[PDB]
């Protein structure tokens, strides 16, 4: 049996991203009874993958069976704390509540049990199908500690629940009437009726969810669309989380959720936790990383931790080269917003300039090596560096050095490219340099040459000397003449190929053998 | 017969630009013998139109026949002076020389005869077909005056002529050996040989010209192409002038000719005579006026005469609305190059700002009434004014006033209009004004809204705060969502 464990152990050392291998290794260590090794393998899997409810539960059950010390109780609590983070988990919460009851009597045991049930209810108390079990477990505990006056607390739990649309809530209203010696107040009956109307209202979606199987993403989306029209922040979070349990590998769903959080709730601890979980579920999508870095910046996360997050993004592994420029650009935009441009020379500015160099080299080395295509064809990073360096810093010279480099890459043929450079020179350079840029455009542009000529003639018309206008008409006339010659000649060749294909089709008319022997 | 004459005179009182009517009025007046009325009709026509050689000759014969030796010889000369101006005219020149011989007895009569023959030879002495008659008339005059020493003058003319390729040139070489007691020198004979080589070169072209029916425009162009390959300035002008005799109504031919003069020769007096002569033949073409104003500026013609030349163009009459903005464009460019922008007074700059205003109004009133279009749909004059006013003068507020007006006239829906405005603000305004322009652009752009959004987003990403970026995505998302709602609706 140990032979097979060693096989799995080495298979993980070659590739640690084999989820099923981790699962197989743990099941075997657990069988062999290696207790410190199972926990070690479980801590190592959990740091890499978010774990499903069933995997957390077996781990929780195992630590609980062996906890034999008051300290191990504390350790089990720490584990429960880890488990609730990955996805919504009504059974884990229920297990946490029931377990925490065992520490009653100790200094904070009564308060602790109330703390976890209350936390459970905030997370899963509105859950149509699995929320009810939590309310019932909470009430049962409260009634078990008191006989005559804490009764107000048990009342409150009955009243809190009956204002919420849950399944079999009807049996809970009846259970409450019998229990209560005091009459059920009119306000409670009205909150219950409105909760029943909500229950009838959400019933078709819950049923569509039930009849559909499985992950039932389309039915989840319809539900989410519905809850957003209604607009209860608490219900919208719930329905997102419910959907994300079965569809955690659908990045657009994470985007949708995090986007709602980033625009509406705007609660730091919540939005960032959700971004992080998106990252653990779908590391391969760059938008998730760039949106994470955005959220960290909006909420004043320390620069060091934002930076270390970015470094993790570079190591996630993406499928496209374009993906790597996107992550670099998000980080670069972030570094750019940290600089005070009102004053040269900022330490932050040198950090920015250092980052740009690093990005271009990273694009030159790592991405080019793996994909064998540059990840930035139109050199958009260099363009941004150039724009910044010329408009925000008084360093037009660096902008020029950059642009000469952008153009050498066969980018010299694009009208829009020359114009991007021209406009940069028109704003922060001199007229002499616009003219040289424009004279170059005319010489090099291959897609829309008439366009760049018009731009050159317009500049000379408005700002140049008569010699300048005359040189401009000469260069443009000459250039356009050459263009029209090749355009016209190539049309001669296509017309010549059509005539060759007509004389080929000609021989086929005069040679039509209706009978074939071969 | 006089009846048809009264009809033509009133038709001219109605419209003075009827060339054939003028020709007909003159034909009847000449025939009817109204000696005083013909001189008038001829003078009033010649000031408007260039006259063909035959029309100048007939006028000249009448004045010479009415020798009214009061004396009109100086006056007849003045007429010849007018006649040589219009086109190349070997018969008018030949006619001028034979006539000038009659005044040889008078003071400096001799220098005058040599003056016109030399002037004639400079214009048409290289003419393959008609140049020879002038060389022969010059020699004939020269051999006729002295016995022993002007014999040299005649020698120089035989030699001068024999170095130039003419038709029937061989018979003049043979004619020279007999007349000349001394042998024909080796240098003269080799220049003759290369000229015979020149005669062979031009022979297929001279003949191709001969076989086609007049104006033989296609055949003339081939010749011009050929002579330009050779690149001899004297020879190039000739073939142009020759072609222009028959094709004076082909503006494209004048353009190539005047263009050759402006790029290659660059001699003030020569280029300006051909440009002036071009507008008189084809006034309806705006390029001819515009190239003319350029040439006057290149050659430093007085500011006052350029303005009157320009004012003349406005009354010429064009077929397109675009033509009127083009001439207006040309004049505005000219006035701008007269301005020193380092000096803010500025005397020239005030004529310029005044000129723009006058121009925009001409398009609103005169051009709009006739065409019911501005002729400047995208407002490039206002665009140019704004650009000048913002980059060269520190008057950015004026550029904005101009741009507001452009957007007001239905250009707010075009992305390129907003971006051009954005780019001006980006260069000579502040960032807050770029932000406002773009925000306006996103709301209004109707043709390519997705594009202007990309431009706003790029800006915020590169210069804006994180909140600025965030506002931009909302504005763009909302705008694009609504746009997409309409393409499904419609």
């Amino acid at each position: 049996n140990q032979l097979e464990i060693e096989r799995l152990e080495e298979q993980l050392s070659i590739n640690v991203y084999d989820y099923n291998c981790h699962v197989d290794l743990i099941r075997l260590l657990r069988l062999e009874g290696e207790l410190t090794k199972v926990r070690m393998a479980r801590q190592k899997m959990s740091e890499i993958f978010p774990l499903t409810e069933e995997l957390w539960l077996e781990w929780l059950h195992d630590e609980i069976s062996m906890a034999q010390d008051g300290l191990d109780r504390e350790h089990v609590y720490d584990l429960f704390e880890k488990a609730v983070k990955d996805y919504i988990c009504p059974n884990i919460w229920l297990e946490y509540g029931q377990y925490s009851v065992g520490g009653i009597g100790q200094k904070g045991g009564l308060e602790k049990v109330r703390s976890v049930f209350e936390r459970a209810l905030s997370s899963v108390g509105l859950h149509m199908t699995k929320g009810l079990a939590l309310w019932e477990a909470y009430r049962e505990f409260e009634s078990a500690i008191v006989e005559a006056a804490r009764l107000e607390k048990v009342h409150s739990l009955f009243r809190r629940q009956l204002a919420i649309p849950l399944y079999d809530m009807e049996a809970t209203f009846a259970e409450y009437e019998e229990w209560s010696e005091d009459p059920i107040p009119e306000s409670v009956i009205q909150n219950y009726n409105k909760a029943l109307q909500q229950l009838e209202k959400y019933k078709p979606y819950e049923e569509a969810l039930l009849q559909a199987e499985a992950p039932r993403l389309a039915e989840y989306q319809a539900y989410i669309d519905f809850e957003m029209k209604i607009g209860d922040p608490a219900r919208i979070q719930l329905i997102f989380e419910r959907a994300l349990v079965e569809n955690c590998l659908v990045p657009d769903l994470w985007i949708r959720y995090s986007q709602y959080l980033d625009r509406q709730l705007k609660v730091k601890d919540l939005v960032l936790s959700v971004h992080n979980r998106a990252i653990r579920n779908c590391p391969w999508t760059v938008a998730l990383w760039s949106r994470y870095l955005l959220a960290m910046e909006r909420h004043g996360v320390d620069h060091q931790v934002i930076s270390v997050t970015f470094e993790k993004a570079l190591n996630a592994g993406f499928i496209q080269a374009t993906d790597y420029v996107e992550i670099w650009q998000a980080y670069l935009d972030y570094l750019r917003r940290r600089v005070d441009f009102k004053q040269d020379s900022s330490k932050e500015l040198e950090e920015l300039r250092a980052a740009f160099t690093r990005a271009l080299e990273y694009l030159k080395q790592e991405v080019e090596e793996r994909f064998n295509e540059s990840g930035d064809p139109s050199c958009v990073i260099m363009q941004n560096w150039a724009r910044i360096e010329a408009r925000l810093c008084n360093n037009m010279q660096k902008a020029r050095e950059l642009w000469d480099s952008i153009m050498t890459r066969g980018n010299a043929k694009y009208a829009n490219m020359w114009l991007e450079y021209y406009n940069l020179e028109r704003a922060h350079g001199d007229t002499q340099h616009c003219r040289k840029a424009l004279h170059r455009a005319v010489q090099c542009t291959s897609d829309y040459p008439e366009h760049v000529c018009e731009v050159l003639l317009t500049m000379e018309r408005t700002e140049g000397s008569l010699e300048d206008w005359d040189i401009a008409v000469q260069k443009t006339e000459t250039r356009l003449a050459r263009v029209n010659e090749q355009r016209m000649k190539a049309a001669e060749k296509e017309a010549a190929l059509v005539q060759q294909e007509e004389e080929k089709a000609e021989q086929r008319k005069r040679a039509r053998a209706e009978k074939k022997a071969l």
